[PDB]
């Protein structure tokens, strides 16, 4: 029965109300591999790049298995969700009419690997505990650099693009890296201001690769924080999961006298308040600029869901 209904759900992979949780349940935890394999096929990439499907499945599996399923939030299902959202944005007319198969290929791989091997604790925690990653990357986008170099290790190991020129492989690594690093939420002000200027100037030229890759970076930043732009039933689950993971980092900081990070203290913070401030200060500003770039039904739908989800969280207060 379950393999049947999964196939059926994928017919609706371009829907904003896709249900990634049911999809992962139906596939016995195989959502990222199964979703992304399908999108590679849907976007024609297996033919366009003469990909061996056996190596494709192996690469996708090494990615999926390199997420920590025991993280409440940062696991392969969040990756699969971000990949499905990215696919919806690639379908928006300004992207659909300018992106190349190569852009589509990098965007999906970057979405799929953007949180690879995430340890379930944030950058200030890794820095203050002297984790080896923080030294390796000199305290700068420590997580994102880790996800990226981990992704480059899987690309090399899989041999999936071994038949393409070395220079193409290197460029793939570099452009994926610029996409993943854009997901460092602590640098949102820099990406959002740059984006907002171009949008004020009206100077973006989507047949220019540099401009188009800045837009793709904005698209991936959207995909990564679009949980509140989903339906209430989806958004509620993501908010519980994200909060569980934050509160767990707080319990460790409390137990070991590490200093409790903002948002991680279960005794002074609530799920509702955490969501409301996140929506006001990070989600709405990004999605309002995004809706100026791509002024479509999808962008309105996304922003209506934020307004609605925000009223729900206020409702659940006093
Ligand atoms: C969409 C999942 N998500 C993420 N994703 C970040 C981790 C990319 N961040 C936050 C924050 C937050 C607020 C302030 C500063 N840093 C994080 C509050 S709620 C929330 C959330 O639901
Ligand atoms: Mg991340
Ligand atoms: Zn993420």
């Amino acid at each position: 029965d379950y393999n049947g209904q999964a196939k059926c759900m994928l017919e609706k992979v371009g829907n904003w109300n896709f249900d990634i949780f049911l999809f992962d349940r139906l596939t016995n935890g195989n959502s990222l591999v199964s979703l992304t394999f399908h999108l590679f096929s849907l976007h024609g990439l297996i033919e366009y790049f003469h990909l061996d499907m056996m190596k494709l499945r192996r690469f996708l599996v090494m990615i999926q298995e390199d997420y920590h399923s025991q993280n409440p939030y940062h696991n392969a299902v969040h990756a699969a969700d971000v990949t499905q959202a990215m696919h919806c944005y690639l379908k928006e007319p300004k992207l659909a009419n300018s992106v190349t198969p190569w852009d589509i290929l990098l965007s999906l791989i970057a979405a799929a690997t953007h949180d690879l091997d995430h340890p379930g604790v944030n950058q200030p925690f890794l820095i203050k505990t002297n984790h080896y990653l923080a030294t390796l990357y000199k305290n700068t986008s420590v997580l994102e650099n880790h996800h990226w170099r981990s992704a480059v290790g899987l690309l090399r190991e899989s041999g999936l693009f071994s038949h393409l020129p070395l220079e193409s492989r290197q460029q793939m690594e570099t452009q994926i890296g610029a996409l993943i690093l854009a997901t460092d939420i602590s640098r949102q002000n820099e990406y959002l201001s740059l984006f907002r200027s171009h949008l004020d100037r009206g100077d973006l030229c989507l047949e220019d690769t540099r401009h188009r890759h800045l837009v793709l970076q904005m698209a991936l930043k959207c995909a990564d924080i679009c949980n509140p732009c989903r339906t209430w039933e989806l958004s509620k689950q993501w908010s519980e999961k994200v909060t569980e993971e934050f509160f767990h980092q707080g319990d460790i900081e409390k137990k070991y006298h590490l200093g409790v990070s903002p948002l991680c203290d279960r005794h002074t913070e609530s799920i509702a308040n955490i969501q409301i401030g996140f929506m006001t200060y990070l989600v709405e500003p990004l999605f309002t600029e995004w809706a100026r770039f791509s002024n479509t039904r999808l962008s309105q739908t996304m922003l209506g869901h934020v307004g609605l989800n925000k009223a729900s969280w206020k409702g659940l207060q006093r």
